[PDB]
């Protein structure tokens, strides 16, 4: 049924998923020297092309490829069109490996045809608690313990195939590509989302999503107006009275985050993520990464009292094109990122991060039930959306998950 994903070192079906016990690799050992050394071969009207992610031209070629054929909802009626500068910020965090980052074009005139990133992320990924009782209770301790050092692997995303080269078996090319590339690095894991379902995830989540300015979510059928409000009179103006936010933060002492912040969301982010089966372990320069404030891009606010940092949010901005609908270009969404809480609760906290959002200009909040999401969605007025989140790793044996047990948010 899978003609290249059954060739893949994945568990094939969700019968086998079940059945794992323990975390540990899927593939034969092997070692940098026993993988080729040449690029994987391509059609001669093609040829592989690694851009240069922090050159402005690179990062726009690659940009256009994804705006025009990137994710699209099930009705084509929004596109993703992450940024110039969010592309940036993503493809090259600290220690992040150029030959990673794989395209195709066409030779004749260097069009960019295809692409797919790797970056590199250090994840705890080692048999969840769950097993690990399990285990203990079997005299299995030591076998269930043995991956359980955080792991330097590939985070893969982006992957795009232009819409005039779709169904051509483009995809499992580039995949292998970048599966060579990495293996080349001496890394031999990746972790990866999709909406789709593809063999085999370890957990999945649904998307949930908090309405800003109600009345664009509704012209451009992002939402519905609900069955119940066609009892009043005039439904829209309940509908912006429902959503209503305040003007200005609540959290006394809430700012943004500074660089002499970092050591200490840092260690109170880890403190965090460290209570989740799976989740990343990002050192000062990683921190700085990915939560200093980039205009545009990314968002991040601590709250700070007696001159010391005991909360934070961040979240970061993917606007959608709108397809379908002539009045608006453009869907502003905001998805929560990476938080802690440790002097107010979640709710508290999360409420601040709407409030920033919707006075920034953005329309809609998303993010995905992992970490505590699910623990503010009815106090914030999210709503559950068609969408899920599913989390898959290559060459990784791994025990079904709930996704409030994943620490490791995906951009
Ligand atoms: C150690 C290091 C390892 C590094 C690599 C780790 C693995 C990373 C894996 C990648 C993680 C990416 C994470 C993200 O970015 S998820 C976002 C994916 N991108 C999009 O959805 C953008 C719009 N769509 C496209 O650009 C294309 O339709 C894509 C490129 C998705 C497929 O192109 P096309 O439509 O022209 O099809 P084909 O004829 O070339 O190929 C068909 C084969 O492709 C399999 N397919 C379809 N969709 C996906 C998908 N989302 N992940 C993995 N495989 C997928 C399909 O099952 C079939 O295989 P099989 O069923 O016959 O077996
Ligand atoms: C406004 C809007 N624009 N687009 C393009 C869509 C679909 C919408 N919606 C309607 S949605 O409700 O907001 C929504 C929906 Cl249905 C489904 C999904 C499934 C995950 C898609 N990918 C796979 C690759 N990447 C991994 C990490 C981020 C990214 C997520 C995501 C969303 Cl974000």
């Amino acid at each position: 049924a899978h003609a290249f994903w059954s060739t893949q070192p994945v568990p094939q079906t969700e019968d086998e998923t079940e059945k794992i016990v323990f975390a540990g690799p899927m593939d034969e050992p092997k070692t940098v020297a026993d993988i080729p050394e040449e690029p994987y071969p391509i059609a001669s009207t093609f040829e592989w092309w690694t851009p240069n992610m922090e050159a402005a031209d690179d990062i726009h070629a690659i940009y256009e490829l994804l705006r025009d054929n990137y994710v699209e909802d099930d009705d084509s009626m929004f596109r993703f069109n992450y940024s110039e500068e969010f592309l940036q910020w993503a493809l090259c965090p600290p220690n992040y490996i150029p030959d990673w980052h794989v395209a195709v074009r066409r030779k004749a005139d260097k069009k960019l045809l295809a692409f797919i990133a790797g970056v590199p992320v250090t994840l705890r990924m080692g048999t969840p608690k769950y097993m690990k009782v399990k285990a203990q209770e079997k005299g299995e301790g030591e076998e269930a313990a043995k991956y359980d050092e955080p792991r330097h692997i590939c985070e893969i995303n982006f992957l795009c195939v232009h819409k005039q080269l779709r169904e051509k078996r483009l995809a499992p090319i580039l995949i292998k590509e970048a599966t060579r590339r990495v293996n080349r690095t001496n890394v031999w894991q990746a972790v990866y989302t999709a909406g789709v379902l593809l063999p085999t995830p370890y957990a999945s989540g649904q998307y949930f999503h908090r309405s800003l300015n109600p009345e664009k979510l509704v012209e451009i059928r992002f939402s519905g107006i609900p069955a119940q409000y066609q009892k009043f009179q005039n439904p829209m103006a309940m509908l912006k009275r429902n959503y209503q936010l305040p003007s200005a933060p609540k959290n006394s002492g809430l700012r943004e985050m500074k660089p002499s912040d970092v050591p200490q969301v840092r260690r109170i982010l880890m403190n965090y993520l460290d209570s989740f089966d799976v989740g990343p372990v990002f050192s000062d320069a990683e921190i700085s990464h990915y939560l200093l404030p980039r205009d545009g891009v990314v968002f991040t606010y601590v709250v700070e009292n007696d001159k010391k940092v005991t909360d934070f949010f961040s979240f970061y901005r993917i606007p959608s094109t709108v397809i379908g609908n002539s009045n608006y270009n453009l869907l502003n969404a905001a998805y929560v990122h990476y938080y802690a809480a440790t002097s107010i609760p979640l709710h508290q906290l999360i409420l601040d991060l709407l409030i920033v959002a919707h006075s920034r200009g953005f329309d809609v909040c998303n993010m995905v039930e992992i970490l505590d999401n699910r623990s503010f969605v009815e106090q914030l007025k999210f709503g559950a959306g068609d969408g899920h989140l599913r989390y898959y790793f290559y060459n990784w044996a791994y025990p079904k998950i709930k996704p409030s047990q994943v620490a490791l948010v995906m951009l």
